[PDB]
């Protein structure tokens, strides 16, 4: 099974040891941009759902389309939280707990946002042999790049304070080493 742009509704697991789902939530970040905390979570909750919509300024997807459209690894998305419809986002604003590393966010919807909310999908590994350019649920590794900054989505092993709920910290991470498996994700679950 493949996944597909606006019906895929996933949930992201880190490979680092300790690697926990791709959340968010209404709270803000007290410091920094102020802008929607993205966390990990390590328990099932529809907080944890996510789904790609197309790059920004582009037709966002609806139900009315002509035909599926399969991820491909190397074009821009918007990675868009469900619950709350923002854009996974990041800037140069320094990270909450590793201060070298930027700031994730949520920003925007489908009018509101911008350039940095475009991301590029990168293939680590494939495990068993489907269709080797598209992602595969709970086989393909994948790294999650920030089209504009050139940085890599990563759960670094930090704690938030309890403002963030004491999950974990997630940054965008300035040339990290491409073995690092904090940034190295799978799609868990995937609801069409």
């Amino acid at each position: 099974r493949d996944i597909a742009l606006g019906s895929s509704v996933v949930s992201i697991k880190n490979q680092a040891l300790g690697g926990s789902l791709l959340h968010s939530h209404i709270q803000t970040y007290p410091d920094g941009s102020n802008q929607q905390q993205v966390t990990c979570y390590g328990y099932k909750d529809a907080n944890n759902e996510w789904f790609f919509n197309r790059e920004r300024g582009l037709p966002s997807w609806s139900e009315n389309e002509t035909d599926i459209e399969y991820l491909k690894p190397g074009t821009s998305y918007r990675l868009v939280h469900k619950s709350t419809g923002r854009n996974l986002h990041t800037h140069p604003v320094a990270a909450p707990v590793s201060k070298t590393q930027w700031e994730v966010s949520g920003y925007g919807d489908n009018v509101v946002g911008d350039n940095k909310d475009n991301w590029v999908i990168e293939i680590m590994d494939q495990r068993g042999d489907e269709d080797p350019e598209k992602l595969h649920t709970l086989t393909t590794s994948f790294r999650i790049k920030n089209l504009e900054m050139g940085c890599y989505l990563a759960q670094t092993g930090n704690s938030l304070p309890e403002w963030g709920f004491r999950q974990q910290e997630v940054v965008c991470m300035k040339n990290p080493f491409k073995r690092d498996k904090r940034t190295w994700w799978n799609i868990e679950t995937h609801e069409n």
